[PDB]
């Protein structure tokens, strides 16, 4: 059972290279920056990580995070499908609670892995690759608090705007060789998203349902508004960087690819959802809006996950890779005019892109800790 | 003037490592087999080849005999753009001269290149570079000759499956090392088509019209019948070899990789193709056969010249080729409801298709002469 198991999560040919695993040694953790809410959170983090006993791994840290946050959700999705029903208010606490042990579990790992010497490139790798695949689930989570799916195209635009940022921050990291924090970053977003749930539990839908009088919109299309402002902010500071930071050679990457590479992998997963989205004629998308999310969000987080590892690699990005083929399978039945119901293509093409990103995964972390004779979650 | 063009013709970066080019010079031509036709041929082939003076270059020879080839079918499909249209006589008799020159150019370059020493890996890879190109034109040349026209699926078949024919040869090749000539191979088949031309100069349309009295099918249906019939003995002498005669690890092919490899690359080509035959809402095939199959035919040229090239380098191939990009505007624009009518985004396709062809061609054929030291046109 173990051998048949183990067969089925690694690829059969290993992702990395000897010559980017050495490279891969050489690396070292640079940041640059402050958020504004982290100086006052720091010191409950501080004081947090000094109660964590000092022999839990700290890739065995976030994943307990994670686990808490996908279940959370996932139960969520499981009473509002459509995003057009109400759940039990203790789901949303559920939620809010599950996102805020996920930010202190998370924001304490770096801190312990310090702490106990077990700093290593492993657990940077893995942090990450979790972080790519919760934010899926934090920006859906959000939309179902909110009931964004009575506002199909508002509900699209931020979930993929969500996840562009996010890769923009890792392609920022991939451009100037430095994760560089903005004024407004994610411990605003989350925090503002933890209370936005507290007020969907208080107010519920006739409260989100009001209207502003002053823009005559109603109150649930503001945060995705914010979303809009959230993301010209974001950019602007990526971009600047962009533009002028390159470290590599006449200005290049530090890879020394061109700067507009890594647009063309996130560009071609939101392009594909839109696709499928405006030609959908069982209006898939609508009806079925957290499995869409699903099916794409695991998609974007293993192409997030590749530009990490091609930073972490030193290496050029692929546009070919097998994360398209579930959206491809939705693409070419959608070709055919729909001649099997898409709701089940979808379903396949998000067990296919699940199972795809696991065995990634999985393949990956099992490389990089064979070469570094390290074991993923226990520390010697 | 010159800069540009040359800017223009090549990659920005060479198709070929340094370690590819190293084993290109390790390798050694083998053959094994004898066609029919060919050694009552042999006696006129050695009879021309002494009459070629010794400075002209053997690339010479065969793009000599490709442009005859080339200009007499463009020519015959300008004058017969569906294929429905009868073409004054001399057309055809034009092609058939022309194809009959291409075989006598063609069949004595090998034999004037160890005549005069200059026997070289630029050379064969050229040889087989140049025949993939024509082969298209012969297809189409004999289509328009018998109005296939007028049955555009059997049409489609028979153009598709003798591109097929020619890759599964080459494929033959790369899984067992040396091409293998079958008892009805080029020489039956050129020779053939070429009587064909002249029954259709003697007869007409009214000739293929007519109607074979046992069967109840039409004469015109006959060539493509043969085209099945050759189809199934082409196929079961390559692909016993196939199963087989693997010379690799474990019986894999000699560049070790599997041995269907090649079948995803032809495979998606004939499916490309039949896609967009089958869902175009203005019958694009029906009303611009020609077209159509030159697009179509460019792609597949080049996948083949790939073939070659990964022979040559001992090279896995990889799917992900530019080639595909032609036949992707006409899907993608199928895909959205033909929002541009798909006769102006076919010949944005055949535009493309065929400078992407030509860079390829001239890109690797200057890397290797680069390597070599040699020119390609003159001998030293
Ligand atoms: C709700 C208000 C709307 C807009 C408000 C403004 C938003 C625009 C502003 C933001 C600009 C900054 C870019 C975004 C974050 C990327 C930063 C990064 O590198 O990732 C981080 C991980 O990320 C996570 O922790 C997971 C993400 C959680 C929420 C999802 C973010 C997407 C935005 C959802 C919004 C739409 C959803 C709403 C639905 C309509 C880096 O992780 P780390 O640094 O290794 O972690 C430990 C270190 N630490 C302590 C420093 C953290
Ligand atoms: C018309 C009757 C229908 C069917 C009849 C039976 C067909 C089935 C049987 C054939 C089985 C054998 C496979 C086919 C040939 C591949 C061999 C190869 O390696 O390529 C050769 C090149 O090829 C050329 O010279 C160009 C091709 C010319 C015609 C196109 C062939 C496709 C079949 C069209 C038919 C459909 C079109 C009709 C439209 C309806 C190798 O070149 P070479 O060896 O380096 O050249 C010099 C050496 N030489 C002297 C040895 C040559
Ligand atoms: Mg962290
Ligand atoms: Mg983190
Ligand atoms: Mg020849
Ligand atoms: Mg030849």
């Amino acid at each position: 059972t173990g051998c048949v198991l183990n067969k089925l999560f690694q690829l059969p040919t290993p992702p990395l290279s000897r010559h980017q695993l050495k490279r891969l040694e050489e690396h070292r953790y640079q940041s640059a920056g402050r958020s504004l809410l982290e100086p006052l959170m720091q010191g409950y983090w501080e004081w947090l990580v000094r109660r964590v006993p000092s022999w839990i791994a700290p890739n065995l840290i976030t994943i307990i995070g994670l686990s808490i946050n996908i279940c959370t959700t996932i139960l969520l999705v499981f009473y509002c499908p459509t995003a057009t029903e109400q759940a039990p208010l203790w789901a949303y606490i559920a939620c809010a609670c599950g996102l805020f042990i996920y930010q202190s579990l998370d924001a304490i790992d770096g801190k312990q892995a310090r702490r106990t010497n077990s700093s290593s490139p492993l657990g940077e790798l893995f942090d990450h690759g979790c972080d790519s695949l919760s934010t899926v689930f934090v920006v859906l989570g959000t939309c179902i608090a909110v009931q964004l799916g009575t506002n199909p195209d508002w509900m699209f635009f931020c979930c993929f705007a969500g996840t562009f940022m996010f890769y923009c921050a890792h392609w920022q990291t991939y451009v100037s060789g430095t994760l560089r924090f903005g004024i407004i970053d994610v411990t605003e977003v989350q925090i503002f998203i933890i209370i936005m749930h507290l007020l969907a539990v208080i107010g519920g839908p006739p409260f989100w349902q009001s209207m502003i009088p002053v823009l005559n919109i109603q109150m649930k299309i503001f945060p995705a508004l914010c979303t809009v402002a959230g993301t010209i902010f974001s950019c602007t500071n990526y971009f600047r960087v962009i533009f002028t930071g390159g470290v590599g050679k006449n200005g290049s990457t530090i890879a020394g690819t061109s700067v507009l590479s890594p647009f063309l992998h996130i560009g071609s997963v939101i392009t594909l959802a839109a696709m499928i989205y405006k030609k959908s004629a069982v209006q898939l998308f609508e009806k079925h809006p957290c499995l869409y999310i699903l099916t794409f969000g695991f998609v974007s987080a293993k192409i997030t996950n590749k530009l990490v590892v091609a930073h972490m690699t030193k290496s050029e990005m692929h546009l070919h890779d097998t994360a398209f083929i579930g959206p491809a399978l939705l693409f070419l039945d959608q070709y055919f005019n729909s001649f099997i119901d898409e709701y089940i293509v979808l379903w396949i093409a998000l067990v296919f892109s699940f199972f795809d990103l696991i065995r990634y995964c999985v393949s990956v972390c099992n490389q990089i800790a064979s070469h570094l004779h390290i074991h993923v979650f226990r520390i010697k």
